[PDB]
């Protein structure tokens, strides 16, 4: 995932640096 996992939170999908919730 993204480098800083905690930036996204708990399990997110990264799209160009943006951590979005995966469907």
């Amino acid at each position: 995932a993204c480098k800083e996992y905690w930036e996204c939170g708990a399990f997110l999908f990264c799209i160009e640096g943006i951590c979005v919730p995966m469907i």
